[PDB]
């Protein structure tokens, strides 16, 4: 009977808690006899080998569909043929032919015409992928790209080589749809679905399409937006009985800003919840903190969930601090590494290990050298398995200056690892309990958090205690029974 489906702009092998709830929150449904899939808008050219590393992983449950916009159109094509384009391959072919190659690398060559004596087009070679760019006048005028030797994506250029103009073919090497690019910005114009002749003014109309056709206009249809980006997408359908939920994810309020300013696409999700059946925060403090500052009723408190696996069999004795993250700003890791430097300087033994892949790795790397913390400190990449890394630290560390919630800490609690974290919107002081199952800290005081880190990894037995507590208090306050009936409550209304 009922249905759900969860959008988001993308899905990918190295992401974090967005994407991370939603999987978990599948799972939860599917469970509950709910099937819930996810709504994808992005183009990739190897989705399917995407959704197999996920669900190998154990990231992605096996139940999971993903939906996306591109695949739909793309599946209907491949069923348009039984033969491949093997005119597409013969006109490129022949557009080679009668040329002289100039090998610059091993997979790299340049080909000129033996006739005009022209720069005709540039081949590179990389794995799996192979790109054919085609010049004109010494200007390149188009780029097929390709995938195992298949054509799945042309681009055409204009006068100052930006993208104009993009087709995009089946598996078969039939095109499917065609569309123009505004290369000022990089905006997606007409688009032609070729299969069904059908033309759309940009992609948030193609994707509004896309919605109406595949979700029915039921009452048991249930449309739940996570990406904020992406809210227009489900708003825009002309849908009159299927529900329309937006889950806000973040801290509402622009990161790094003094003025006060909201985010604009979170902005734009409160200001219409009374438009849709709910807006969905993860702590009661930002739904009253939007309440206060909105002229809007439907706001609900609904907690990610939480998934209790068993505890690690063993306690880290070893000074082991963790940190599993995206490596963006908002996270300031920067003052993680300010953190390191004192705890360091007073306890030389205390080892951080930081998880994760980001925008500020680079500058982190730069830092830690620079402080001389390459000793102590040690950038350990993207994890797959989390859960594997709680095990060998004694206590997770929180310097996040803005969450929605905070998966990382929850999981750290889960697996009786104590967290100390800066006591900031929105998330820590609902589960933290100070000097009970770990350390709230003054939003800042690097020396304070510094302090608690060293009593911690110098204490066993406070250690030990904390962490059991914590992994009490998150069993104790998360059930997926008062989780799965909040969900429910609003579903049924
Ligand atoms: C006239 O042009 C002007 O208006 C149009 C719209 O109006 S129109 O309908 O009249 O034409 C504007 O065009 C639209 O918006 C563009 C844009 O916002 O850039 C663009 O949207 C597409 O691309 C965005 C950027 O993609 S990205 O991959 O390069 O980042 C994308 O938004 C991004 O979404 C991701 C995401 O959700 O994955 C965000 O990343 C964040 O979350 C990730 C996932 O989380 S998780 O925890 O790991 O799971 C994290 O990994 C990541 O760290 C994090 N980044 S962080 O900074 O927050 O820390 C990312 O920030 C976003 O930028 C769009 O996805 S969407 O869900 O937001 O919709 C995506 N839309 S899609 O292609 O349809 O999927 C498009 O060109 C267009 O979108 S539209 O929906 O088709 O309308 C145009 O820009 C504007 N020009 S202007 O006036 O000059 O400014
Ligand atoms: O190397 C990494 C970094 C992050 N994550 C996961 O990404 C999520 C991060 O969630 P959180 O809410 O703490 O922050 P967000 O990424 O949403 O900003 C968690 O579930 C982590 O287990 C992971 O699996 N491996
Ligand atoms: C930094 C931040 O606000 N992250 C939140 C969010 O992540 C997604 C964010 O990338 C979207 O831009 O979502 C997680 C799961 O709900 C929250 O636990 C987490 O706090």
């Amino acid at each position: 009977m009922k249905k759900i489906f969860m959008m988001v702009h993308e899905l990918d092998v190295n992401k974090g808690g967005m994407t991370s709830s939603m999987f978990n929150r599948s799972k939860e449904f599917y469970d509950a006899d709910i099937p819930a899939d996810i709504v994808t808008f992005d183009y990739k050219g190897n989705y399917d080998e995407i959704i197999k590393a996920l669900k190998k992983q154990g990231k992605m449950d096996r139940r999971t569909k993903m939906y996306n916009v591109f695949e739909y159109f793309k599946q209907i094509s491949n069923n348009k043929h039984f033969k491949s384009n093997k005119l597409l391959y013969k006109h490129i072919s022949e557009r080679l032919k009668n040329t002289i190659e100039i090998e610059e690398s091993k997979g790299i060559s340049r080909y000129f015409d033996i006739t005009t004596r022209t720069y005709i087009a540039y081949i590179r070679k990389s794995k799996s992928e192979k790109v054919i760019d085609f010049f004109k006048d010494n200007k390149r005028i188009e780029r097929f790209s390709f995938i195992d030797n298949k054509v799945h994506m042309k681009e055409t250029f204009n006068v100052d080589n930006k993208v104009c103009y993009q087709v995009f073919y089946d598996e078969k090497g039939y095109p499917y749809i065609s569309r123009n690019i505004n290369a000022n910005n990089g905006a997606v114009g007409k688009t032609y679905v070729l299969v069904n002749k059908k033309e759309f003014k940009n992609n948030l109309a193609l994707c509004v399409y896309y919605l109406e056709k595949l979700i029915k206009d039921s009452k048991d249809s249930i449309m739940i937006c996570d990406g904020p980006g992406s809210f227009p997408k489900m708003f825009n359908t002309n849908h009159k009985n299927a529900q329309k939920y937006g889950v806000i994810h973040v801290n509402h309020h622009e990161n790094f800003d003094d003025t006060g300013a909201f985010k604009k696409s979170e902005k734009y999700i409160i200001e219409n919840a009374n438009k849709i059946n709910g807006v969905i925060v993860l702590t009661e403090a930002q739904r009253l903190d939007i309440l206060n500052q909105f002229d809007v009723e439907n706001i609900f408190t609904i907690s990610n969930f939480v998934k209790i696996h068993n505890a690690p069999k063993h306690f880290q004795t070893e000074k082991i601090v963790g940190h599993i993250s995206r490596m963006v700003p908002t996270k300031r890791i920067d003052l993680l590494i300010e953190v390191a430097e004192l705890v360091v300087k007073k306890d030389n033994a205390v080892k951080f290990h930081i998880y994760g892949e980001g925008s500020v790795k680079d500058k982190i790397a730069k830092m830690i050298e620079d402080k001389n913390l390459e000793r102590n400190v040690f950038l350990k990449g993207y994890t797959t398995t989390p859960q594997k890394c709680l095990e060998d630290f004694k206590l997770v560390v929180s310097t996040s200056q803005y969450e929605g919630q905070g998966l990382s800490m929850i999981e750290a609690m889960i697996s009786k690892r104590p967290v100390v974290a800066f006591d900031i919107k929105y998330g820590p002081s609902d589960f933290i309990e100070d000097n009970k199952n770990g350390y709230l800290i003054e939003n800042h005081n690097i020396n304070d958090m510094a302090d608690k880190i060293l009593q911690l990894v110098n204490n066993d037995v406070l250690a030990a205690e904390f962490g059991s507590k914590a992994r009490e208090n998150i069993i104790e306050k998360y059930s997926t029974e008062s989780i799965l009936e909040k969900w429910l409550n609003l579903f049924n209304s």
